């Protein structure tokens, strides 16, 4: 469970925020791009895996399940890839929640940046400092740290 | 000490590669601009600062150091903004390894992605991932892990 995300797509103002959330912990990375592309998660994924020791994906939906390009990421930097199921349903609300949730920080910060993908790093930067006590950036190191030793 | 990261800009193929070290561990974010500017450095602080627990920050030149936009996201973000003074010389040296050493990744890497973005993150994930036996990831995770007990 330490090396287990989840990918998980949503839209803002026609663009495309993706996501990765880190399972145990809640602690996400995010990006806007203009459209959800194999191409697209493939290099997000890659960005992801050499910033933490991604073990598994779930990926997100069943084109970039499929996805050629996805696959040669997961392979290039030792991801197992996996479908994203939620064969506890459970899961689905977690993520429904999860986007809702993002998207009103993304509305409380708006104002603060031109660009959207401003916006969603600076929501980025809250969710993961958000204190619930040990916050989502604090609960991920915990956890990977414990798995080392 | 486990806040501390250091900004580097280096570059290749008449693109710039905007570097931040993890300066304790050795553990590197990395991304592609097609220029450093003010903006661009922001965007990129806030992005590491949303992801790692930020405290310090020194930044890689003067330009940096005065810009308002930088100065506008370390405010932000809770980043204390400090110079880059190699007050000890062996700071100069570690830097001019550490991007020789991402160069040398970079061209064994490079005919497996058309894009620089792309060959760069691959660089970064071989980089975090090399055992020297911890790795920088390791080394990273640990120091922070310690910090929060
Ligand atoms: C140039 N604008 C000016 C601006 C315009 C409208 C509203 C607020 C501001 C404003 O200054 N916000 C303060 C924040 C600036 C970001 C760091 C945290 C403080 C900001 C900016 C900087 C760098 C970027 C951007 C953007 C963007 O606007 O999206 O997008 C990609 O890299
Ligand atoms: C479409 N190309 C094809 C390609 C072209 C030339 C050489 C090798 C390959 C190739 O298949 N590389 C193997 C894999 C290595 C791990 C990453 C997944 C590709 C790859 C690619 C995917 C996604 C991107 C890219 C690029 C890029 O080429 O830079 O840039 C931004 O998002």
């Amino acid at each position: 469970s330490p090396g287990i995300w989840q990918l998980d797509c949503t839209h803002l103002e026609g663009k495309v925020i993706l996501v990765a959330v880190h399972v145990a912990s809640g602690y996400i990375e995010a990006e806007v791009i203009p459209a959800e592309t194999g191409q697209e998660t493939a290099y997000f994924l890659l960005k992801l895996a050499g910033r933490w020791p991604v073990k598994t994906v779930h990926t997100d939906n069943g084109s970039n399940f499929t996805s050629t390009t996805v696959k040669a990421a997961c392979w290039w930097a030792g991801i197992k890839q996996e479908d994203g199921i939620p064969y506890n349903p459970q899961s689905q609300g977690v993520i429904e929640s999860m986007n809702k949730e993002l998207k009103k920080i993304i509305g409380q910060v708006r104002d603060q940046a031109e660009h959207l993908k401003t916006a969603v790093q600076m929501a980025v930067f809250i969710h993961n400092h958000k204190r619930k006590g040990y916050s989502a950036g604090e609960r991920i190191v915990d956890i990977i740290a414990t798995d080392i030793q």
